[PDB]
């Protein structure tokens, strides 16, 4: 088997019954013990026929976790049982950006035809996955699956996001969290257990905001047209040291933009698309740089699970099996999971 | 004593007779050997009188070198006679950013009414200048004060701009300088002695270019609609890893866009109102960070001087007496300074 | 004032009557709200003749906060009433190190005559104290001045040493921290505010052990000749990322070496003269840095009282009056102060 | 094939007939182009039987360079005729110092029974060697391969060195380089390309002295017991920012302590045995850093090629044949090789 499959341009995902993968050299049979939802598959599925370029069908799921269940030809540094959690943005292993685990930021993928599972190659909502090489499996041990497999996106993005500027989160900085979603609910988290800054979470709903307080934002501000004056409020007037926006539209790159800290950082990480930075002088502040990160990098993920297995990180999941996998995305796109929804297979 | 001022909103500076200051407390009086000219005091007296800040008049001039004249009751760390150079961007020197020495980046300064010389409060373009405090002088023994002058804007701005992300630039990068004028030709050299990148110039003057190419770059190409492919051309497909925009106006920032690297940087350091880049998804390649750098830093100042003492920076000039102030200001207009204007006063 | 001095080599620290002291161009004078009493005092009172350069009389006392009592002429910046604490480690201001805030390694002090207070200048065991110039005065706002005595050298030195290895203390990483007094029960809380490390205590004492525990240590361990095995059973046979050595001890220091991770990190912090890592070929992991810190930077003491302002830092201490002064250093000598000793004026 | 060969505890390698290796799944044949001579090779045959860890036959070399000759199975990403480089110090590839290239300090490579060839597996001096994966060959194009071997080891190790302290030597710093022989030569190479420091070499043979001033050196100082005062005469008593140790014997560590500056660093990269730094109060200056480090990442390969490449590397070489191959170390043994021993295969 069973899969969930995204089949047809404009229809929603449908669950089907296709053949159980065996694994080539150097590849890894994963028997999946939980496969998470992210909005991107929303924004994938949303795509008109012109621009969708993943190729139908598609098995969904980029969020993936198993356990080792078969060994491809010439595979011997994991035994079957092993749980592992699944790299997911796939590079060719060898450029310059490879040879230091950022296979985020590989450029030759494409052209060697390397695609991510379930962003091109199969993904994770089945019963069963192949993983291309060894390199692309972390252990976690006895980690829930359920908590494990938001890890994989939801977790290791936003780790990336605040990587890249960790050195300016020092006591007394501020970063603002916009959007307590999958990646933001981490997010806060990742920020309380790495530095010490302080975390002030930006949400439309009041729910999101408590669920930001019950993972230890600082303060919770409702996001719109009053949330950069609030802002600047709580950190009086001088702004925030980093604004990491998962939202990404330009009503939340907007509020970024006029609360931002001079020589401070804004990571746009939620994809909307047309939406954008307007980063000029007079537009904002001197010396606060501005990106758009992917994904992240190999010892990323180990440094994410490392986080998780010493109790830093509470995921806040919803369970669904395969067969509701549909009735899973359509809850996504309307905004009713509290935090990331997870398909358990079987 | 003779200086050169901005009198009136809309009319050319003029040369004019005023007091020689003497220093107070804290202070130290210069004999001003060289005050560079820089295109920023162009767009500063094209402001409109609703937009211009500084006050009228305004001697103008913030990039300065002199002897120490006179000192200010209580100063020590300087004997008359003293060859100086005088930090720029002044900073309330108390606040986290000041305490680094990055004063460039002060939040405090504006409403302790702190401006700086040449910007708010009286500049190099004079015979004598006062320096508020001790710390705002860095020693350069016997370098020629005409090169030297440039060091305090021309090298200190593409400095710290280059610095900001001078990890990236190892064996193998790229580096392209937009505009070769008086900060991009000392960029170009300041890229050569602190990093191994290739350096691409981009220039709309053939005769920029062989300046370019003069001061070490190891291509030159000419700016316009087709920059961007040559340098894709250049770069093998790849793109560069950063580039430096000492123009910043729309087209540069857009050839800078087309032309950098996957996870590399925009520094957008010459200054158009309106022109900005646009960062988002889709728009700029993922990872590729940008930020509008200001002035740089005290150490970095020191380091500057450092290369100039060391032989690393060839600074090119025009050497010019006060009374030739305001002519040398419609050369810099009409772009006909082959570098760096220098006023010389006698 | 009243104030606590050094007066005779050999002898303690006595409390004298001495005047108080009026500002001169650019000082501050401070009425003095606490001093901390650190163990480097009972090093410098242990010196004989022949090595001891602070000058007689020194009033003690490096670690010191007030608030402002009477500026020098030409001070701006600050307010009589302003509470402040000492920046410590004076430097000539100017060269790139200082440009940087990083007077703590300044080399041209000592050829200008830059002492600091405690060290070579009055320091902060007294009613009032004199302070050179605005930048070595950082503010505290509504702060416990007794809990932020310590943060001007307690705080400070932990907070310097781990900041120059804290990008390698990620998740999975851990952090040993040796001696927990009173810069040690600092190093702990600045280790869990600041990265995600495992941080495992060692310390003599069962009671220090405790302490350890009660501001976050993950383990605390007996130190002493089973001490590395211990250590390196906790960390799976890998050994420790880094090592923070507060004692500073021969047989410290060879804990820390024989427990540090390939491509880690020892910071031996702690003073005992004579005792050195041996940083060789065979004799520690391959990529093991090591190097003893010395206080720390302008912006770093900003980021301490930065965490102390927003709740991180639970400082230790037993308070004194200038009378019980000396009565302190005989405490803080036998090992009997549970954290850090400070005299309120 | 023809190989030189380690055969007996205390005697001279010797020239031998031995098979030419087949690659199994995963692995690459090499046909060598080159194979470099390091001193490491004369201290591990001088080791006692009881001290020699790495087998007895072992082929030599750990310096190697050469052409695909067969892939083995499932091998992609080059083809065969492929000119690449050997990086040498193999690691487990899936730790976290692996996954971040830097599998110089993978912990579980001695565990997995993983050794390097030229020490513990078949190295370089032979007409082919065997390659364990395609992760540890880096492609070198045109570079001519006698230049291109010392790169694996005489280059990536001084390289490695050189980048864990890279942001203090700026403008203005000094680096001494202790020992201008296969490592030091080059060292002083990527000194100049890479930063702005001033280049102090040290030696106890003036030839030595002269090969550091053709390669870049400013200055160069005779090595013993008067080189640590005229260090500091060239430095103004301040000392110098970073010492690199190729030698690494105690009277050349005990330079290095005596000319370090404050907040600087000793690299002591030479291997003496029982040789060390004294790392304590009163016996080193207040924050000055010391450590042995330990060949190089993979992307430092990489840079160390690109550095060749772009013409910023002159490595002096002498060339032998297989047969002269015992010749050669015993020339590397007495110090007559100026630069670095190459023995090229047939
Ligand atoms: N850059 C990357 O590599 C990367 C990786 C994964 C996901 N993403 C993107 O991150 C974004 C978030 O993904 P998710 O799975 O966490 O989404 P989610 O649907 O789980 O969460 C969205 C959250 O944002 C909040 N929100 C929506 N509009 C808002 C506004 N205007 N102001 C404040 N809050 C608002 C919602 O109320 C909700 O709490 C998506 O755009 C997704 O495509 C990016
Ligand atoms: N960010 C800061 O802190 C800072 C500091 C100093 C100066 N500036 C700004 O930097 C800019 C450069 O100042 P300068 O004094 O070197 O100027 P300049 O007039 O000396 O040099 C201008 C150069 O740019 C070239 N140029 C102009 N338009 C171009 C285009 N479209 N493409 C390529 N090249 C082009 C000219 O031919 C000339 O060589 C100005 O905008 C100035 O205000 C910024
Ligand atoms: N590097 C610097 O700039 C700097 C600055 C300040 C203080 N110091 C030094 O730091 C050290 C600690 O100062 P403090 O004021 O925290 O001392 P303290 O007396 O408050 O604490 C000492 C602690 O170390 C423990 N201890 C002693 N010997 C031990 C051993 N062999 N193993 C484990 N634990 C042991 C004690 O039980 C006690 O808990 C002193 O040597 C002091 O001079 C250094
Ligand atoms: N740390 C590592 O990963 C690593 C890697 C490779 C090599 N090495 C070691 O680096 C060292 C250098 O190797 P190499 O192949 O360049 O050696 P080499 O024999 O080619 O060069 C030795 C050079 O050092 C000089 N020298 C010897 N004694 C000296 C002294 N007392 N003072 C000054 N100069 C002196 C010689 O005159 C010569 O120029 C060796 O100990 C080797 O084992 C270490
Ligand atoms: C479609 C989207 C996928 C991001 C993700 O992995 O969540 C992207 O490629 O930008
Ligand atoms: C007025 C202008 C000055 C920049 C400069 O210092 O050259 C600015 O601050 O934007
Ligand atoms: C013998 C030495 C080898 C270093 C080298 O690769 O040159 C070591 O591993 O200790
Ligand atoms: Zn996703
Ligand atoms: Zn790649
Ligand atoms: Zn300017
Ligand atoms: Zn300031
Ligand atoms: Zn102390
Ligand atoms: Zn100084
Ligand atoms: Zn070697
Ligand atoms: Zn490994």
């Amino acid at each position: 088997m069973k899969a969930v499959q995204y089949t047809e341009i404009g229809s929603e995902p449908v669950v089907v019954d296709i053949p159980t993968p065996t694994p080539g050299p150097g590849e890894i049979l994963l028997k999946v013990t939980a496969a998470g939802l992210c909005y991107s598959d929303i924004s994938v599925m949303d795509m008109p026929a012109a621009q969708y370029a993943y190729g139908l069908p598609l098995t969904l799921g980029h969020e993936g976790v198993g356990t080792v269940a078969e060994l491809g030809e010439g595979v011997t540094g994991f035994g079957v049982g092993d749980a592992v959690a699944v790299y997911g943005p796939w590079g060719c292993g060898a450029c310059h950006a490879c040879a230091r685990g950022r296979e985020n930021y590989c450029t030759r993928a494409a052209d060697l035809g390397i695609t991510p599972p379930g962003l091109g190659s199969p993904g994770s909502m089945a019963e069963y996955m192949i993983v291309d090489s060894a390199r692309h499996l972390v252990p976690i041990g006895d980690l829930d699956p359920v908590a494990a497999a938001p890890l994989t996106d939801a977790g290791l993005t936003p780790y990336h996001a605040i990587s890249r500027v960790l050195p300016l989160l020092g006591p007394g900085s501020t970063a603002v969290v916009i959007g307590v979603g999958g990646l933001g609910h981490v997010g806060i988290q990742i920020l309380r257990a790495v530095s010490a800054a302080r975390v002030i979470a930006v949400d439309l709903d009041d729910d999101r905001l408590a669920l930001a307080r019950e993972v230890g934002a600082d303060a919770a501000v409702k996001s719109g047209a009053g949330a950069a004056d609030a802002i600047r409020e709580l950190t009086g007037g001088q702004g925030a040291t980093a604004v990491f926006d998962f939202v990404g539209a330009q009503s939340t790159i907007d509020t970024a933009q006029q609360v931002v800290a001079v020589d401070g950082h804004i990571s746009v990480v939620g994809i909307h698309a047309g939406a954008h930075a307007k980063v000029g002088f007079f537009m904002i502040p001197f010396g606060a740089s501005v990106v758009t990160p992917f994904a992240g990098t190999r010892s990323e993920l180990m440094e994410v699970v490392a986080l998780a297995r010493a109790g830093r990180l509470d995921i806040h999941t919803e369970t669904f099996t395969l067969d509701e996998g549909p009735a899973a995305y359509r809850r996504l796109r309307e905004g009713s999971i509290r935090g990331r929804g997870v398909v358990v297979p079987t």
